[PDB]
């Protein structure tokens, strides 16, 4: 697939639509999320496209290379580590990410996995506690969706 | 990927959870759907895992081999043609299908595509008209979900 899409939903007001496109040798991620508190929010690809228990069943961050959590610019990071999206005072975060580890086909494919946006900022694996090395202390999952093949 | 899952949701009362497991050259489909009118309902994999416009954005039945619509036992069928599920008096349909044409990997993989349950029975392409060999005359889309990788 060369295009994918994800519709985020949760128990609260946060929602959004995320688009993915394979361009060149990389993946361009665009879209928007609304209903967020002003500021930074962790944003990652989780391993399972399973919404049977809400966002909890998506599992941990997608991590096929078995590394510790980091920011998108770090060598030591999970494949799903897309950092933070930033919401303005109106609650809107415009997503604009280009990422070198995710893909839409093959081993690194995120098709069928889940995008999650979190309650708190991702500390990029630099918080200094064990949780930082797993999730960046991004906290609860406000909304998520399964990543599907788009036309 | 040897397991997948799909949670069906719509704008009405129908909902359900569908599980998929690869066994040999088949996929075993299980689960249940509730809130249905008693009787048969068409059940297919549609091409796109795009929920930006409810179930309409899922597109047509998944058909990489460019064939006409048929029942799951027919040679001439769409890869996404899984026939009918049957709801009891209480509106519950227990899913139990073993299919040789859908897959969870490779080009006829359904991961990242959409499962749809319909308003009417699928006539298995034997309705006697042209709509029969496109959709089985199964009617409107009551609920759908994107098919994701499961643990
Ligand atoms: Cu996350
Ligand atoms: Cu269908
Ligand atoms: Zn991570
Ligand atoms: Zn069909």
């Amino acid at each position: 697939a060369t295009k994918a899409v994800c519709v985020l939903k949760g128990d609260g007001p946060v929602q959004g639509t995320i688009h993915f496109e394979a361009k060149g040798d990389t993946v361009v991620v665009t879209g928007s999320i609304t209903g967020l508190t002003e500021g930074d929010h962790g944003f990652h690809v989780h391993q399972f496209g399973d919404n049977t228990q809400g966002c909890t069943s998506a599992g941990p961050h997608f991590n096929p290379l078995s590394k510790k959590h980091g920011g998108p610019k770090d060598e030591e990071r999970h494949v799903g580590d897309l950092g933070n999206v930033t919401a303005d005072k109106n609650g809107v975060a415009i997503v604009d990410i280009v990422d070198p580890l995710i893909s839409l086909s093959g081993e690194y494919s995120i098709i069928g996995r889940t995008m999650v946006v979190h309650e708190k900022p991702d500390d990029l694996g630099r918080g200094g506690n064990e949780e930082s090395t797993k999730t960046g202390n991004a906290g609860s999952r406000l909304a998520c969706g399964v990543i599907g093949i788009a036309k």
